[PDB]
């Protein structure tokens, strides 16, 4: 079985879990926003010719604004809007732009509903396709993925950048779910006067809901009383009714991510190292430029080899997930001698991506033994400690070339005493060799054997020139 788990107690942190049994699969987790693709029924407050477009009472405090470009056929009984639409006539009205400066926001009749895979637009079949950032090979199967679900003929669909990777039955299960969601927009528009809301565009449960939610989830389990009803309410309004049997109140003293022994694995993403099932380890480091991941062994050398790089690229694939990795990712797979092999290695990492929703591109590896790849983002230092005693010499060093120049320190504690004993001749020998040069050494507690300054030139005494 597995569950979706909704940890809302924490006022602070929403957290959603998709759970296979006991093992975490997925974690989406929102901190305390836009109001945009929020669908309403309205009212046609006015009418102006002289911009060929209406307004829409959908419950602001300020009335929208729906261009004759907007308006549906479905509304009908080139033209004005005179034509068109009457004063108090009740209208279908999807946010299109925000509110700016003063009360306008952009509205449309022409819906849209966007899943994860797929964009239905049941309003206008005039719109349609796979996303423009999808290529030659990788979009090809789609569009026959694409011509083989079944759509309604009055509307047209969009493929998703999520779709690249996805099944014809799971593009399937998607389309579903936008028309379910379609029939209860359309229904509690029409059991209801002017106007007021229908889709909330983005709470985080309709998100969840609209993400997460895939025919083989059993059950929903949320710790909030409070919040499992907005999810009945929320489930239902999202077109489908049924998972309402499956969203259960989770009672139990034992926090729900305690319980489902959660608790731990969402800590892992933060992990460094983490342990491949046959013993091996991925490291995961983060620098400026990308993140990069090494591979090792766990404690036939081919073989090996070949079975821990498969169980990484498995494990990577889900970290790629937990962690919401964001950009270029470079991945040091342990060395392997034979082609396929590597054939292998990537052809996974390539399949363990399938289901992540984020664009992910992966190349081959590189003669180094280098996998380049990036992914799309969905959602610091202390640097070895250099010795005292040779970071001493070299403060030490860097004063005397300073003593040298024509027309002419502040170190941590133990660089002074280092200094100014077990270094005094050479400090010394300084001063008398750069006739009239003063070398002031100041320890200085606020600081560490890390770092210093060395500045060039007051009858200011020495322990409060770290101050000046
Ligand atoms: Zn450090």
């Amino acid at each position: 079985m597995k569950r979706m788990l909704i940890n809302a107690t924490q006022q602070e942190e929403l957290r959603v879990a998709l759970v296979d049994g006991q093992r975490l699969y997925d974690l989406d987790i929102e901190s305390p926003e836009q109001k945009k693709a929020n669908i309403y029924k309205g009212k046609i407050t006015r009418i102006e010719p002289s911009l060929e477009a209406a307004f829409v009472d959908y419950g602001a405090e300020r009335h929208g604004f729906l261009p004759l470009k907007e308006i549906a056929r479905e509304y009908f009984p080139r033209p004005n809007i005179k034509d068109v639409l009457r004063e108090g006539q009740e209208v279908i009205v999807q946010i299109d732009k925000e509110e700016r400066g003063n009360k306008g926001a952009a509205l449309t009749t022409f819906i849209s509903l966007a899943g994860s895979y797929l964009v239905l637009m049941p309003n206008n079949p005039r719109a349609g396709g796979i996303s423009r950032r999808i290529e030659g090979d990788d979009r090809t199967e789609l569009k026959e993925a694409l011509a083989s679900l079944e759509l309604p003929e009055g509307m047209g669909l969009i493929v998703r950048t999520a779709g690249v990777g996805k099944s014809a039955e799971a593009l399937q299960w998607d389309l579903s779910f936008r028309l379910k969601h379609w029939e209860a927009i359309k229904k509690a528009a029409e059991s209801r006067p002017a106007p007021f809301l229908i889709h909330q565009e983005s709470n985080v449960i309709v998100r969840a809901f609209r993400d997460y939610l895939r025919q083989d989830i059993g059950e929903i389990l949320i710790d909030n009383p409070k919040v499992l009803e907005l999810a009945r309410q929320h489930i239902a309004a999202l077109g489908r009714p049924d998972f309402s049997s499956k969203i259960k109140l989770y009672t139990g003293e034992i926090p729900l991510f305690s319980h489902y022994q959660i608790e731990s694995q969402i800590e892992s993403a933060f992990q460094r190292e983490v342990r491949l099932p046959s013993g091996g380890s991925i490291v995961i480091d983060s620098t400026e430029a990308l993140t990069a991941i090494d591979i090792n062994s766990a404690r036939d050398i081919e073989e090996t080899a070949f079975n821990t790089n498969l169980e990484a690229a498995d494990e990577i694939a889900r970290q790629l997930r937990l962690r919401d990795l964001g950009g270029l990712i470079v991945i040091d797979f342990i060395d392997m001698t034979p082609v396929r092999h590597q054939r292998a290695v990537e052809n996974r990492l390539r399949e363990a991506v399938r289901q992540d929703r984020a664009r992910i591109q992966i190349s081959h590896i590189s003669r180094f033994g280098l996998l380049e790849m990036s992914r799309q983002r969905l959602s610091h230092v202390c640097c070895t400690v250099r010795d005292n005693e040779s970071l001493s010499l070299s403060i030490l060093r860097l004063i005397e070339e300073e003593a040298l120049k024509e027309n002419t320190a502040i170190v941590p504690v133990p660089i002074a005493s280092y200094l100014l004993n077990e270094k005094r001749s050479a400090v010394n020998a300084i001063e008398t060799r750069q006739d009239g040069v003063r070398c002031v050494i100041v320890p200085n507690d606020q600081m560490e054997t890390p770092h210093y300054h060395v500045l060039r030139v007051t009858p200011t005494l020495s322990y409060m020139l770290p101050k000046l």
